[PDB]
């Protein structure tokens, strides 16, 4: 209940060095506020994060929405905060196409290779897959799916031409363009999803009351631009479990 050190896991939605480096600023702030030491953990894939969480081995975990839903079925954890941008607490998936191949509509996806990220990804699997299904594209019926493991790997493949289309997170696509990792004109945005709730920061439920409240507070109070720059976020807001029922519903269907 009162750990001297805090194990903090971060979703491997991109390469580990990108993820680690994005949260370094936030790690330092949380050391100063909680007066505790933090070791970051970035798993090899989303499923191994979910496993590590299900051992009671993590103190905090920054999960994606679907991965949170899956981890919560077998882990004693509690969502408490999520990024806010422009007083909004949500985010979008994109469907993108390879521009050389002229992949600029849903109809051009038919009979081609569609890149997804991790199988437990919300915005690089579940969401883009539902968007494709609403448009009568079904995996292994009228197109071929490949799982390339991460959002940055999706962007890379689609821009390369190894895949003709892909599904990934709109903020990650945006960061990738701004950092120069991907050339913008090699990819065409086909569609954007509806709003889904942002990734939940979660904590272990059997943590001490006063520590749980201190952690939540630390997030809610954070205001400086430099620390949130790698997420293009103005703040954190609070979230609860029920906010993820929209994701469960889509996961059910």
């Amino acid at each position: 209940a009162n750990p001297q050190k805090l194990v903090v896991a971060l979703l491997p939605d991109e390469s580990a060095a990108t993820v680690i480096q994005n949260n370094k600023g936030l790690e330092m702030y949380l050391e100063n506020k909680l007066n505790k030491d933090i070791e970051l953990f970035v798993s090899t894939d989303y499923s191994s994060m979910i496993e590590v969480a299900s051992k009671g081995r993590l103190d905090l975990a920054y999960f994606g929405p679907l991965s949170y839903v899956l981890a919560k079925t077998k882990s004693n954890i509690e969502p408490f905060a999520a990024l806010e941008k422009d007083g909004k607490n949500t985010y979008q998936a994109l469907v993108i196409g390879n521009a050389e191949a002229g992949i600029n509509s849903y109809e051009k996806i038919e009979g081609k290779i569609m890149a997804y990220g991790d199988q437990a990804s919300t915005s690089s699997h579940l969401i883009p897959k539902s968007m494709l299904k609403q448009k009568q594209l079904k995996a292994g019926e009228n197109y071929e799916e490949v799982f390339v493991g991460a959002h940055d790997a999706v962007a890379i493949a689609v821009a390369n031409g190894k895949a003709q289309a892909g599904g990934l997170s709109k903020p990650i696509f945006t960061a990738l363009i701004e950092r120069g990792t991907i050339d913008k004109n090699k990819v065409i945005i086909i569609a954007e999803s509806k709003p889904f709730p942002q990734y939940p920061w979660t904590m272990r439920s059997d943590l001490d009351s006063e520590l749980k409240t201190q952690i939540q507070q630390a997030f809610l109070e954070l205001e400086d631009k430099a620390i949130l720059k790698p997420f293009k976020a103005d703040a954190f807001t609070l979230v609860t479990d029920q906010d993820y029922d929209v994701v469960r519903n889509l996961g059910e269907v």
